[PDB]
Formats: C-alpha cells, sequence, structure tokens
C-alpha cells in the first residue's frame, strides 16, 4: 500500500455502523448483529487517483452511559464516517452531538462525511434527503445515503472520504 | 393462590421491561441486560385485597420488523403494563403504537397502565411526568414512574395494576 487512513465510524446505537463495516472489508452482512463489545477494526485496500490506500476502519458501540469513547479511539483518524437511520429521526438529531465529540476527540482536519444508512427503508423514511444534504452543506460535511443491507452505495461512501482526505 | 392474572409487558426495545420483571419477580436486576429473545414469564404472589393473586408477568422484545408478537402473547392477559422510558421521548411516541397493537390483539376488558420507567435518570426527562399523567387520564389508562434500578416503585406498579384487575 501508498498510504494508511485510519477512518471511524462513529453514530447511534443500531443506525448500522458495524455492518458497514462489514460490508466493506469483508462483503458480509447481518441482520442479527448485536451491540458492539469494545472496540474493532478491519482493513481493506482501495484505489485512490492512482494510490494503493490502506483503509483501516475502526468500529465500536454507540453506547457512552457509563463507558465513554476516548481520544485514543479517534487518536490519528484522518476520516470519520458519521452515520444515522434515515427511519430514526432521533439518531439524525444526535449528529450534533457527535460533530460535537468529533471536535472534541479527533483532529481539527478530519474529513467528515454525513451517512444516512438504511436507504432499503425508503418507504420507513423519517428523514428527508434534501434536508440531510442541506445540514451537510451547512455543516461543511459530505453527504450520502446508503444500503449495508442491500449493499448500495457503500463502496462508494468509503471511496469518496478516501478520496478526499487524499486531496485535502 | 386464589386466582391467576396473566399481565403482559410491552413497550419498545430499551425501555427495561425484562428488568422490571426481573425486579418484580427476584428482585435482580442486570444493567448488562440485552435484547430478550423469543418470550418468557416469570410469576410471584402476592396479597390484593386479602387474596393471593399469582401474577404471571410476560415479556418479549419490543422489536417487530420481520417477526410481530401475536395475538398468542396476548391470549387471556387481564393486565398489561405499557413501558416507556421517561429519558427518550420517542418511547413515549410510540405509546400510541402500543395502544393500537393491545386493541387489535387482547381483551376489550385488559386493564392497562403507562409506566415510565427509568426515573433515576431524572436530570435526562425528556418526558414531563404532568403531561404523561394527563395523556393516561386522556386514554383511560392508569399512570405510574418506576425504577427497575433503584427500586422506586416497582412492586407498587404491579400491585396497582392487579388490584384495578381484581375490582373491575
Ligand atoms: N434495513 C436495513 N437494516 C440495516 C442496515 N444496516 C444495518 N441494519 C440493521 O440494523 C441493526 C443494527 O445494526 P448494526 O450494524 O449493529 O448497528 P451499529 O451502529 O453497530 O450499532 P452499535 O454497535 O450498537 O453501536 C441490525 O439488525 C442491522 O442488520 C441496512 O443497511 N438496512
Ligand atoms: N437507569 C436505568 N436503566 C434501566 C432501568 N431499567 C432498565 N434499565 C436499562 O435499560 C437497558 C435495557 O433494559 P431492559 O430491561 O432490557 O429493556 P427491555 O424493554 O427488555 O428491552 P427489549 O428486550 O429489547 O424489548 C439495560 O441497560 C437496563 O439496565 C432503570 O430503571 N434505570
Ligand atoms: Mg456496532
Ligand atoms: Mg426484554
Amino acid at each position: 500500500y501508498d498510504y494508511l487512513f485510519k477512518v471511524v465510524l462513529i453514530g447511534d446505537v443500531g443506525v448500522g455502523k458495524s455492518n458497514l463495516l462489514s460490508r466493506f472489508t469483508r462483503n458480509e452482512f447481518n441482520l442479527e448483529s448485536k451491540s458492539t463489545i469494545g472496540v474493532e477494526f478491519a482493513t481493506r485496500s482501495i484505489q485512490v487517483d492512482g494510490k494503493t490506500i490502506k483503509a483501516q476502519i475502526w468500529d465500536t458501540a454507540g453506547q457512552e452511559r457509563y463507558r465513554a469513547i476516548t481520544s485514543a479511539y479517534y487518536r490519528g483518524a484522518v476520516g470519520a464516517l458519521l452515520v444515522y437511520d434515515i427511519a430514526k429521526h432521533l439518531t439524525y438529531e444526535n449528529v450534533e452531538r457527535w460533530l460535537k465529540e468529533l471536535r472534541d476527540h479527533a483532529d481539527s482536519n478530519i474529513v467528515i462525511m454525513l451517512v444516512g444508512n438504511k436507504s432499503d427503508l425508503r418507504h420507513l423514511r423519517a428523514v428527508p434527503t434534501d434536508e440531510a444534504r442541506a445540514f451537510a452543506e451547512k455543516n461543511g460535511l459530505s453527504f450520502i445515503e446508503t444500503s449495508a443491507l442491500d449493499s448500495t452505495n457503500v463502496e462508494a461512501a468509503f471511496q469518496t472520504i478516501l478520496t478526499e482526505i487524499y486531496r485535502i
């Protein structure tokens, strides 16, 4: 590989972060996935503007009651995938909080993509694409909508963040 | 015992149903409890107006995407404990949906108690007591606020519903 990019997934419990990870790195999916214990990462190589980037993608539970995610999680991260659930409006609402946590724990220069995941659930939508696109644009984040379930826009979400990072 | 009363817990995922149950029947609590798989029930005997009621309390996951709770869950129930989380407004919002579900699957004569649980969590309240006390009142349900963590109002919640049922 030519460069290593550490990227982190963050977003509320249940929005689909670990299945974004597994979709991207092993092309596997799991409808019966339990809340994530401790921290995981997995790697995959791709091609970005001619180069081989090894993407190191980190993942962990969205739950922070008694046990908070520390700076060590975010340490060295060039990209954050900030995921919410298009069908549950509270998860979009908590984006603020994740931005706050990014400001708090991550580099001032982290590239942040807002990802509205679970697009297959077209009919259950509680968050309109153009509202979120406009929230992204107003906060200076990239934006995409994915489905880890039917595998739509996943490799794109990743390739885009990784390209942005490479071109900074 | 002099009577058997089947009571069901219902309410969104995570509002604290299985710990209401475990608190009530074995005085045990589990901060690390995972989402309930299949159906469970457990019993405890108490005194209601001079009589020995055996309370049979049923529980199951609040999740219904691919697998819906059927009428057999509800069959024979004289009381429902309709639980939400005082710290998550969306669980209160879905009460409408649980009432709908009571109307579809349970007896027209079921006694329903609205329980706002996780009341220790005072400082993170997203649902005002009196708004809920008045939603109960407008819908002909009883109302109580509980904490399965600090034992507050748990035995009382059960004891009041069983008393309501015994007196219909
Ligand atoms: N419909 C649909 N469901 C999905 C999709 N991706 C994930 N899910 C489901 O959402 C549920 C939770 O997703 P997971 O990937 O664990 O959620 P996650 O953010 O790790 O959650 P935590 O580990 O608790 O922080 C699982 O049942 C997934 O199958 C998707 O693309 N479409
Ligand atoms: N602070 C606080 N947390 C509670 C209380 N009761 C339950 N919890 C926590 O909420 C989380 C989930 O509660 P459980 O009782 O499984 O929720 P439940 O409705 O069975 O949820 P499902 O089985 O998924 O439908 C656990 O971490 C519990 O410890 C409470 O009274 N106070
Ligand atoms: Mg996870
Ligand atoms: Mg349960």
